[PDB]
């Protein structure tokens, strides 16, 4: 891969009554490892998040992931889930993953045929990253890989991000923001709410 970095940010959008634990579960990894005990990893992205034992519906949680260069030259991450009773790759990928991943995806990276999953299988599943692109900026270095809504529009994620719409859009060319599905790559802040910059 052309770029390289130590670490990106997944959006996760909270609906149906997910928790921090789940999240932390299902993205667990080197940087921010599952122990049911120190969410700490998480919430420094997060300090928002008022009682990270009651979480809010309707908002999103940052999670930090190691962003890899992947067979096929570009840029991501593999998490490994543990499929439970009446998990399917449709579920895996629009619910527990939050659309951070595909069904598309996931079924092609897996050996099993979607109508048996077996229980305590374990998925591979692939999440996209970015690292940024010096020919677009050199100010940005951390990226979020941004599932949208309906409700996101580019005003709206430019607004809540800091970051300009023409960056945005550069970023994520020919992308229309307000289409309801997908993802972008959006500029992330580290703990303290600086942007990290571009390194080659
Ligand atoms: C994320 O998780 C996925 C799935 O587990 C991993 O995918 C595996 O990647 C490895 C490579 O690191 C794959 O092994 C390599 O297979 C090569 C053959 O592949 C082409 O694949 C395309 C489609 O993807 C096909 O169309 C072609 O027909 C080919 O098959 C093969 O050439 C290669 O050989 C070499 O490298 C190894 C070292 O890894 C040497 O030991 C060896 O001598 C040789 O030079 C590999 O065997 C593997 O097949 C993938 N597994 C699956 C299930 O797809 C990613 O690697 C994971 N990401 C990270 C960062 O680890
Ligand atoms: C892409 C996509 O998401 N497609 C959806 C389909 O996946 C979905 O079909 C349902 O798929 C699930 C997941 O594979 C499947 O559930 C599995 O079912 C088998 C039984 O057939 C279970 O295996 C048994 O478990 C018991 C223990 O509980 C064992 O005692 C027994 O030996 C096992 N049987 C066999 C033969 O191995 C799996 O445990 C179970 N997996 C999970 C994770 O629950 C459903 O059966 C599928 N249902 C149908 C109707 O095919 C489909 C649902 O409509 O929707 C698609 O969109
Ligand atoms: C979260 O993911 C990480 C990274 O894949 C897992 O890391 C392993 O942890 C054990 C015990 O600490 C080590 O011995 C292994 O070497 C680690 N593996 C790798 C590849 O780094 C960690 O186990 C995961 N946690 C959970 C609960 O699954
Ligand atoms: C992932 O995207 C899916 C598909 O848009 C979302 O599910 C849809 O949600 C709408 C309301 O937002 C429902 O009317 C549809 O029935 C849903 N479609 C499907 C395929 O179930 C889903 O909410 C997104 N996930 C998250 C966590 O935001
Ligand atoms: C992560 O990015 C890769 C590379 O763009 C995507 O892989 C492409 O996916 C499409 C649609 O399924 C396939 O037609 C191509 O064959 C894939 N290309 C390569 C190089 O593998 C992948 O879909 C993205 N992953 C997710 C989960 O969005």
């Amino acid at each position: 891969c052309r770029t390289s970095c130590p670490l990106a940010l997944a959006s996760y959008y909270l609906e149906n009554g997910t928790t921090l634990s789940v999240i932390n579960q299902n993205l667990n990894s080197s940087i921010a490892p599952y122990d049911q005990i120190n969410f700490d990893p998480i919430l420094r992205y997060n300090s928002n998040i008022k009682d990270k034992d009651r979480i809010q519906m309707g908002s999103r949680v940052l999670v930090p992931f190691p962003c890899e260069c992947q067979p096929g030259d570009f840029l991501g991450h593999n998490f490994s889930y543990s499929v439970r009773q009446e998990d399917t790759y449709e579920r895996v990928a629009i619910s527990n993953y939050a659309n951070l991943t595909t069904m598309e995806s996931l079924q092609a990276r897996n050996p099993f045929p979607a109508t048996n999953i077996p229980l305590s299988a374990t998925l591979n599943v692939l999440v996209n990253c970015s690292c940024g692109d010096e020919s677009v900026s050199k100010d940005f270095g951390l990226f979020v890989t941004y599932p949208l809504r309906p409700e996101d529009s580019l005003s709206s994620i430019a607004r809540s991000s800091g970051v300009s719409a023409d960056i945005l859009q550069r970023y994520n060319p020919g992308v229309n923001f307000n289409s309801g599905n997908g993802i972008v790559y959006v500029p992330g802040r580290d703990p303290n709410g600086a942007f990290p910059p571009f390194k080659s």
